[PDB]
């Protein structure tokens, strides 16, 4: 179809300092978490 950077220039334009990247965010604290989660396994490790 038709693609070139106008719909790159409008998607960013269509997010503007929104609520959509608090969600990256989410995601970074959820990495943590679970690398930790794998830790605690190991102090079970009998």
């Amino acid at each position: 179809g038709v693609i070139d950077t106008s719909a790159v220039e409008s998607a960013i334009t269509d997010g503007q300092g929104d609520m959509k990247a608090i969600g990256g965010y989410i995601v970074g604290a959820l990495v943590i978490l679970a690398v930790a989660g794998l830790i605690y396994s190991m102090l079970r490790k009998a």
